[PDB]
């Protein structure tokens, strides 16, 4: 195979800019800070149950909303013995409040009936609720977006949208309902892949890894979009054994790509680097939540890992700033261990791109703990704030149904500021569990 060159129109997380981050990742400025086992509380409010991937209902861009005096936190949760029980809850407190103790329960967002009432044919097969976003609309709905996972048509991901209906007193919120209980979009072969191409290759057993999902909403110019987990298409660079030969997923040199693909070709990780075709998607919704445009990826990490999650995008300060999570035991460079996990981050003038990474080699954060570590966290989520230079990241803490008694829970909040094309952690920024917001 010839050596080649094509961007198709879109950013690439390239490997020279990878091979950075395990000499980079040792600055405590790119750190999640360690935290303190004994503050560390079950959510109670939801009672013995494992609480994990979770997110702010959000205003259209990215702040946080307020919700008839009330703070909103979606969250999948489900019985810790039970790896494929996932279901969305609702939780809620007064705003002013702080503490993880200040979270209520509405109990899931979505009864049983529900998938079947929406008579949709995608909806009735789903057998887990996986995480997305959630918006307050102009009008004063609660919009969410999700992905409907299928694990009887072998991992089916498809991005679902559904009004959440709740009424509002002084002292709670209560679910009575949803509607526009809707598929959006399940993938369309040439831009990002669907479950049929993961089908094609064997499915699991084949080593690939299909993703459609982490759907996040915002707006530019009233124009409504979701950015979302997924993986390329036939069009803008698919896996195989041809995409090991284009240039534009190592960056760097000619002299660079010739020593990199020559030593990956060689390695335990060539078949991983073929199947490796992540992607940070893009649609244009109508003003009905229904599709209106597929778009190109802002971003894709070919070679790199098949799963950049997690998807958050936003403006700040005259700057737009994209992010997603990653297991380093997925990726293909060299340095990077099973051990490492990352939010990395990027940056545009505009909400379409360009976007070039954060700190040059595209690390925000780094988690190394041990899986068993209590205070282990994942998912990290960085919150807008309505002024400053700084976001709270999110995370959950503790591993699904390791420990009997510390259920995975809200993990302590932090700080992470933000100017121009560069991040820092925030010394001893530290907040309490599950903190969406500087201002109290
Ligand atoms: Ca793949």
């Amino acid at each position: 195979q010839k050596p080649y060159k094509e961007t198709y129109g879109i950013s690439h997380i390239t490997r020279h800019d990878m091979l950075q981050i395990p000499e980079q990742q040792k600055n405590e400025k790119y750190q999640v800070p360690e935290f303190d086992s004994s503050t560390i509380k079950n959510i109670s409010s939801a009672k013995g149950l494992d609480v994990w991937d979770s997110w702010p209902l959000q205003n259209a861009d990215g702040t946080v909303a307020n919700y008839h005096g009330y703070h909103i936190v979606f969250a999948l949760a489900g019985d810790p013995k039970n790896a494929d029980d996932t279901s969305i809850y609702m939780f809620y407190q007064k705003v002013g409040e702080t503490s993880i103790d200040s979270w209520k329960n509405a109990g899931r967002v979505f009864k049983d009936s529900d998938k079947f009432d929406a008579n949709d044919s995608i909806l009735k097969d789903q057998t887990q609720e996986w995480s997305g976003s959630a918006t307050f609309t102009s009008d004063g709905k609660i919009r969410l977006f999700y992905t409907d996972f299928s694990g009887k048509h072998y991992g089916k991901q498809t991005l679902t949208t559904a009004q959440v209906n709740v009424s509002a007193s002084d002292s709670s919120l209560n679910i009575n309902g949803v509607e526009d209980y809707k598929s959006i979009f399940d993938g369309d072969g040439k831009t990002y892949q669907n479950v049929q191409q993961f089908i094609d290759e064997g499915n699991y057993s084949s080593g690939d890894n299909h993703t459609l999902r982490a759907p996040h909403y915002v707006e530019d110019k009233g124009h409504k979009y979701l950015v979302f987990e997924a993986n390329t298409g036939t069009e803008d660079g698919y896996q195989g054994e041809e995409s090991l030969f284009n240039k534009a997923y190592y960056g760097k040199s000619t002299s660079f790509f010739r020593q990199e693909s020559q030593k990956l070709l060689q390695s335990d990780k060539k078949r991983t680097a073929e199947l490796a075709n992540g992607a940070l998607g893009m649609i244009e919704l109508n003003d009905d939540y229904t599709l209106k445009k597929v778009m190109k990826p802002l971003i894709a990490s070919n070679t790199v890992t098949d799963e950049i999650e997690r998807a958050n995008v936003f403006k700040m300060n005259g700057k737009w700033y994209l992010f997603t999570d990653s297991r380093g035991s997925k990726m293909t460079i060299d340095g990077i261990t099973s051990n490492d996990i990352y939010m990395l981050g990027y940056v545009s003038n505009s909400l379409t791109g360009p976007y070039k990474p954060l700190n040059k080699t595209g690390l925000v954060l780094k988690m190394d703990l041990d899986p068993n570590d209590v205070t282990f966290t994942y998912s990290h989520f960085a919150v807008p704030q309505a002024k400053g230079n700084n976001v709270v990241i999110t995370s959950y803490m503790t591993n699904r149904g390791f420990y009997a008694d510390k259920q995975s829970t809200f993990a302590p909040s932090f700080l992470l500021n933000i100017k121009g094309k560069k991040t820092s952690v925030v010394k001893d920024s530290i907040l309490e569990q599950g903190q969406l917001t500087v201002n109290k």
